[PDB]
């Protein structure tokens, strides 16, 4: 991954940029314009982030299992060419935060 | 004001996120009405003979303490809903009462988890 060339872009909790079907009603359904808007790069799920967290810190966090995942879906994305797209990435609608 | 109790005598009782045990009023049908379940968890804990005190710890103050321990704000979470839990810090009368208090606390309606 490498810190030097990496930017993290967390997407808002109320946005589903990668599940095509969206069930607000009981049935099928914004989209990929998050994805390749940064292309002009890879997706990291909140559920993977949570497994990685337990892997790093030790066993489950038993007090949270019965409730929603508080982490954010994100997209993991030259050294001097960093601060730029960081600012750029906060522009996009739906994005919660970005980190450089 | 700060609470001060020994580890060997403490039980943490985590409150279900949909239970407002410490709110005297809630909104029902668009009006502010008294909360009929106010202090239901508190009262079940306080009424155990083996319990010395029961102190509310809000998720807001827990977050503040978390940043005071770990440093800085967790920037990317700020503005979003606090995922920590409201809790009661329970002080047992004696260390041998802790295991019984925990099990008994788990059964209370409105309790999400307990840590002994
Ligand atoms: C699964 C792993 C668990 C990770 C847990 C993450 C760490 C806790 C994150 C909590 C961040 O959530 C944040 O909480 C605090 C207090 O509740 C709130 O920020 C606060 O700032 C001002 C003052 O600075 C307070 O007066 C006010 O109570 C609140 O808005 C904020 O509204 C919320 O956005």
């Amino acid at each position: 991954i490498e810190n030097n060339v990496r930017v993290v872009v967390y997407i808002r909790k109320d946005v589903e940029d990668n599940s095509q079907t969206i069930e607000k009603e009981g049935q099928t359904v914004d989209y990929h314009k998050v994805y390749d808007s940064l292309k002009n790069v890879t997706f990291s799920s909140k559920e993977e982030q949570y497994e990685k967290l337990t892997e790093i810190m030790g066993d489950n966090w038993k007090i949270f299992e019965g409730d929603a995942n508080p982490l954010y879906d994100a997209y993991i994305v030259a050294p001097n060419d960093v601060k730029t797209i960081a600012e750029d990435a906060k522009k996009i609608e739906g994005v919660s935060e970005v980190q450089d």
